[PDB]
């Protein structure tokens, strides 16, 4: 933990981040010497290191080349996690400016990530918000679903966020018996991702269709139906864990069939 | 989402929950009919249903017999889950009454748990707090511990908050490696758990001796040690995640060394 104004001899990955956005200049993310983009004298939190660099968080806007930290995400998967950390506890920062208990104002911690206030006992740290997201196979097939929210044509697996006061299991369950109104069987975690957009920490699930057809909510979905492993719709793109479970579900197809 | 005003014959589970407590008379959690509660004429929020009988939540404090809702633990799972839902749902409410963005006051979701601005359009959700817990195996060994934190001679696996930015395998291995400064390697998910002190959700982990020594940080741990699967200390109560996945691999190192 390093909150410090930035010198000359400072130097790395710059996230430049102001409401989740953050500064890219020619479509990068800045790297090099503080001095080359003006930072000396610049108060700046270090948030990480990646290969030796240090990942600095600098809270600020600029005017032009200000946009999604989606844009950098076919860098190493660790430092795009590092800017997705920038551009979150920004936004946390941001988020805390007033205490949500008694309404004064609050100053950052020390000690850690976190806002601490000054009239009242109170404590807030940055909110990652647990996700579920499941492939579901059904022999050499796949559930596949077109989202109602943001259309683009792409069918996609299932995801939803985590209820308060439930599993994983319970929250993959809930979702897709909401979603798609079948049941599965036989839940297997694969792997997690952290996904910034804007505070999402995905837990991606491996799981089999068990009874039920497929009835949809059509706020949450425009159609969903299976498709078979060698015949496949337009796939999210990889770097992403859905596409990840798609295609751990596909080669799985292949191979045993 | 529901949220009405509450007649006199409703009935259930009733958490009544303020600054994390709930009312607990005579230690027990209240199951009966509003009018036995005095809880006619109060807003309500349906947090759930168990069989058949719905979960109320109540925002009030009573004189009396305010306490943690860990004290229903041993009642079953989906009944402590509820009233830590009930819990964790109050301090939400309370912790976003004046927005952290403007300062104006919120006001809550029809539609869902959450609560919105009317000043600037922003919003809050309730905050879950991803905590990793990890049984580290060595052959037929198994990693515990003691905590500085709370000293009552019981061993128990490790665990961590995860952190912005990281994911649940790297979470593990950065608390591990800070904690008792070995290496693990083969991470397999077990299971996950609410754990409502205040806010978290536990995920599971097993985990395989890669390399390193036992070199603790004091101010975490008492001490750490390698114990063999059938000569263990005192563990965890049963009905904590910790139990859960020791005995899980214990039952493992009987599966293979057995
Ligand atoms: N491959 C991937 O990494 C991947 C894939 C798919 C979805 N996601 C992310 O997982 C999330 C889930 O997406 P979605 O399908 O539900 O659509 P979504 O992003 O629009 O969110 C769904 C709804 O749930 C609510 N919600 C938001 N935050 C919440 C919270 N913290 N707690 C409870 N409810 C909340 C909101 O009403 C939101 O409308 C999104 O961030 C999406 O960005 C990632
Ligand atoms: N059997 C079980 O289920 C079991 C077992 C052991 C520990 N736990 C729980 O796991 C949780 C965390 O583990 P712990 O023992 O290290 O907790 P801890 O509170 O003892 O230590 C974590 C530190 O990080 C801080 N912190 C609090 N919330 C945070 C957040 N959202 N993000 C980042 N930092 C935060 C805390 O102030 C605390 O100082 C605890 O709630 C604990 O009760 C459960
Ligand atoms: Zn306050
Ligand atoms: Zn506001």
């Amino acid at each position: 933990s390093m909150d410090r104004i930035i010198e000359k001899l400072d130097h790395g990955w710059w996230v430049v981040s102001h409401e989740q956005k953050l500064w890219l200049p020619k479509g990068e993310l800045p790297y090099g010497e503080a001095a080359n983009f003006d930072l000396v004298g610049q108060r700046a939190l270090q948030i990480g290191e990646w290969q030796g660099e240090p990942v600095w968080l600098v809270q600020q806007q600029r005017r032009h080349d200000m946009g999604s930290v989606r844009q950098v995400i076919d860098l190493d998967v660790g430092l795009f996690q590092l800017a997705g950390r920038g551009v979150q506890l920004a936004e946390f920062y941001r988020s805390h400016k007033y205490c949500g208990y008694c309404g004064h104002e609050m100053y950052p911690s020390k000690t850690e990530w976190a806002m601490l206030c000054s009239h009242c006992r109170e404590r807030y740290y940055p909110q990652i918000a647990p996700c579920i997201i499941v492939a579901i196979r059904r022999d050499d097939s796949i559930l596949l679903a077109q989202h109602t929210r943001h259309r683009n044509g792409v069918h996609t697996v299932l995801a939803g966020f985590v209820e308060v006061g439930e599993t994983l299991e319970q929250a993959v369950a809930r979702e897709v018996m909401e979603e798609s109104g079948i049941k599965v069987k036989n839940l297997r975690y694969v792997t997690s991702q952290p996904w910034p957009f804007p505070q999402s920490l995905m837990t991606a699930f491996m799981a089999e269709y068990d009874s039920g057809d497929i009835v949809i909510d059509p706020k949450e979905l425009l159609e969903a139906n299976w498709y078979r492993y060698d015949d496949l719709p337009l796939l999210p793109p990889p770097g992403t864990v859905a596409r990840r479970l798609i295609e751990d579900t596909v080669a799985m197809c292949r191979a045993e069939y």
